[PDB]
């Protein structure tokens, strides 16, 4: 206020001005005192070293650190706190304090999994920066310390979580990058980093864990570094999961944008390995349990895993290429499948596919040259069969189709 | 017959003339269902007012709730019908109906003899992972397990046995512990925690096993900060019916002392820490250690000013109370021990320096007047403390000791009545 304007006229000592404000009897709550802002202003006008010295004879360095840290949080003392944090940093640097000791100073020992939440974290990192540019010969990475304090997985989680809050979003990602590289230089195998990230601890929920993408990112850098040791990433998964559950996981993962691109590739790998083993489209059809007559498997992801494999099988064996309605006719029967699709047409979930499938079954019949009494025979119909029965409907719709395709009947 | 009551407070549009037409003619619920084309309505069926109209009409011709769902069971798959009803339960405009139907579906699954495992997969809680208790259909499934357990006691199965076979102990615990703070789920969650403990008891696993299991080895000086520690404590107290000896075999006595004294100030771990510190005390007395052995042990014998906000000092005063009430007559003192280990001069500068920092001035001032008082009782004169504070003529007034001396004489001047003795 106008106090300063009086003290300047008189010539009052900064010490006396500090005393006249009773700031020597102010507790840990010192910064909230506007009298401190006014005195700190008075001191600037005759610098930053002095404020910090006087505060350093009334507050322990560690405690002062916290006070300044939380002092940056108040809009009214943002400036002062920063200048003081810089002076304090400069002092620690000159005094030659280790990064380990500043770490103790700020009591980050005792913040565990909560470190990046701790408000005095940036205090310590800014110190490590300053120390590293003043003492390059004995310079030490921030990360090397974190990595020395926490095991790989805990550190990973802390980081992964810390980039969610923007205040630290940048730094966390930076450190995440360093962590990966730190594994590379440490000569860790993809298997070690695999177990390290606890991906064993995951079940059929592997591609649902974000650390899996981290491990993939690791293995594709590991493969480029040392390709005399490069690994088949599908071969590990194949050594630790069933073909059925692995198929399920892969087809699910293929529909999440994050994992879409690695899941597609890996399912390709599965296809190709199934082909090299001698599995046929019918082998895989049975494998994926598609021959058990649940009607829900008409929209099943198992079906997409299968049509994927079918696609793969065909481009190998040209000329001898299979079909979905062909395979469904093979495992269920003509009658069986007719029943199946007709039932499918009732439920909303399966109504498009079944219809799409039904006419397919009709087309196969038409080209095979099946006549009305042939299908009547092969649906095992009787005269006293209700027209409302599944097959008795299918049969009719086939007659409408056949009657609407007199031209193609050449086949 | 709940459903009839709900369609009283229901807003119909024209909707109620359709129904009254159907009552007049007498048209069947089935044909009335056909005339509304609801057999071709699909997954957004509940948003369709014609469903409201048909369900109201069905209430007007019957337990109608059995029929509605039955009809719905021929147009929608079991799982999908479940899900639809679930999200129908979320919108205020279709609530009674949705809940009542969810109950009917429950009973139908029970009658059909469905396993709890199959209802579990149906509601897709298999594909819900550590998020299970967050899931809106968790309670659906628990209601099924209840209904199934009262229908088939011979084939009854605990909810917990399923959770416990699906998740490992630690993740399950974290899940429970997290869900119990969520108020919607606390009650059931807490039951499961009890059962988990009980399930460890019956599975005959060791206290060491439950210890390692709960991830407590790489807790360090931060053991009492992980809440699962209480879970393990609670375990051993059910198991016995010696915890300090275990803690003593895995920690030094000084960090253990600090940890306990700290733990005594968090309400959760308070009282177990109090008790365990009691055990440390008693074990400290039974070996024969005296207050100075412990003082030195606890690193208190060096004049660090940080010993003024230290928990170790408090651990020490704890042991002092304990020693004093045992070894009676030969009772030690705080200022005595500080005078013995630091020296008169040493302790004097220590406290004087302590008085400046806001951090330590309470303790430092109380201790200071303590030291002054002991000086007075001993009959130490101005020139005596001047002598042993090793002060000189040319000593600056601002030196610690040079202040102490002054403070003592001022103390002496306001206490001379008592000084008569």
């Amino acid at each position: 206020s106008a106090r300063i304007n009086t003290w300047l006229v008189k010539g009052t000592s900064v010490d006396d001005a500090f005393l006249k404000l009773e700031l020597n009897t102010a507790g840990s709550r010192i910064f909230e005192n506007p009298k401190l802002l006014t005195w700190a202003v008075y001191v600037t006008k005759v610098p930053e070293e002095i404020i910090l010295a006087k505060l350093s004879k009334q507050f322990t360095e560690g405690s002062l650190a916290k006070m300044i840290a939380s002092a940056k949080l108040d809009s009214k003392t943002e400036g002062l706190a920063t200048i003081l944090q810089a002076q304090q940093r400069q002092v620690w640097v000159d005094a030659g304090k280790s990064s380990d000791e500043v770490f103790k100073l700020l009591q980050l020992d005792e913040a565990g999994t909560k470190l990046f939440k701790n408000q005095q974290f940036s205090t310590w990192t800014s110190f490590v920066d300053a120390f590293n540019r003043k003492y390059p010969e004995k310079a030490v990475s921030i990360f090397s310390k974190l990595a020395k304090t926490y095991d790989g997985f805990t550190l990973w989680k802390m980081l992964e979580a810390a980039k969610k809050v923007p205040k630290t979003e940048i730094i966390a990602s930076k450190l995440q990058a360093q962590q990966i590289d730190a594994w590379l230089d440490a000569g860790k195998s993809t298997d070690e980093v695999f177990n390290l990230l606890k991906l064993q601890r995951t079940g059929d929920k592997l591609f649902k864990n974000s650390q899996f993408l981290t491990w993939v990112s690791y293995v594709e850098k590991f493969n480029k570094k040392d390709p005399d040791q490069a690994i088949a990433i599908f071969s590990k998964l194949a050594g630790v999961y069933d073909q059925v559950t692995l198929s399920s996981m892969l087809e699910a993962a293929k529909h999440v944008p994050s994992t879409k691109r690695i899941a597609s590739y890996l399912q390709g790998q599965q296809n190709q390995h199934w082909l090299a083993d001698g599995k046929s489209t019918d082998d895989i059809f049975k494998l994926l349990k598609l021959n058990t007559p649940s009607p829900e498997n008409l929209i099943d992801p198992r079906l997409d895993a299968w049509t994927s494999f079918m696609r793969a099988f065909n481009m190998a064996n040209e000329g001898k290429e299979t079909t979905l309605i062909a395979t469904l006719t093979t495992h269920y029967k003509d009658r069986g499948l007719a029943q199946l699709l007709q039932e499918g047409t009732k439920f909303a979930s399966t109504k498009k596919i079944a219809e799409e499938l039904q006419t397919a079954q009709f087309a196969r019949w038409l080209q095979l040259g099946k006549t009305e009494d042939d299908i009547f025979a092969l649906l095992k119909l009787k005269l006293t069969t209700p027209t409302t029965d599944p097959e008795a409907i299918v049969f009719y719709q086939y007659k409408l189709f056949m009657d609407a395709h007199m031209k193609l009947a050449a086949a």
